[PDB]
Parts: structure tokens; C-alpha cells; sequence
């Protein structure tokens, strides 16, 4: 199971009214693969197995929690774990509707 809570959920920000585009490419390298969206600032960057731009974004912003456009899991870089909570249901659901 993911963690049912983490102390960084307070940094999850409201979903843009434009919604989410789960096919949006990495904002740095343009890859279509393994992208995540930041749940603070809603920038999209690639995963560790591509070019690691979301990890870079975490390092230079401190933003904690990111949502996968592959499986709609949410990862906290500080807690080094997946997290699921009601504060994440709306954003997951918007991504699920856009994806599927
Ligand atoms: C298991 N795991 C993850 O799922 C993620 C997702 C986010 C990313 O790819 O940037 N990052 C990790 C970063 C270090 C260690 C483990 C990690
Ligand atoms: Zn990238
Ligand atoms: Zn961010
Ligand atoms: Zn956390």
C-alpha cells in the first residue's frame, strides 16, 4: 500500500482550471515517456528512467509531490514513498478522465 498520509500534502496546490494533459511532454527534454506532473506548480517533467527532470525539478524547487502520467500514483521525494489521500483524489480523477 502507499502511505495514507504524509507531511507534504499541505504543499499540494489547486488544480488548474485548464485541467491536466497526460500526454504533455517533459518541459525540459520534450520526451513523451515516463512524465510526471508536479502537484505544487503543475509543470511536467520526465521520470528517473528517462532523463530525471522531475527529480531535478524537486531539487531546484523543493516541491514534494508528483503524479505519474503512467499509473496515476503520487510520489513524495522527501518521504521517498508513494502516498494516497483524499487531498489527491480530485487531481487523480482529473488525470484518469483525461487519460482513459
Ligand atoms: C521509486 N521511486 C519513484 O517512483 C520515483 C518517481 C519520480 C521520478 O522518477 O522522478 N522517484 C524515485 C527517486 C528515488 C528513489 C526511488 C524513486
Ligand atoms: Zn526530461
Ligand atoms: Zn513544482
Ligand atoms: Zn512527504
Amino acid at each position: 500500500s502507499p502511505l495514507p498520509w504524509c507531511p507534504h500534502l499541505v504543499a499540494v496546490c489547486p488544480i488548474p482550471a485548464a485541467g491536466l494533459d497526460v500526454t504533455q511532454p517533459c518541459g525540459d527534454c520534450g520526451t513523451i515517456q515516463e512524465n510526471w506532473v508536479c502537484l505544487s506548480c503543475y509543470q511536467v517533467y520526465c521520470g528517473r528512467y528517462i532523463n530525471g527532470h522531475m527529480l531535478q525539478h524537486h531539487g531546484n524547487s523543493g516541491h514534494p509531490l508528483v503524479l505519474s502520467y503512467i499509473d496515476l500514483s503520487a510520489w513524495c521525494y522527501y518521504c521517498q514513498a508513494y502516498v494516497h489521500h483524499q487531498a489527491l483524489l480530485d487531481v487523480k480523477n482529473i488525470a484518469h478522465q483525461n487519460k482513459f
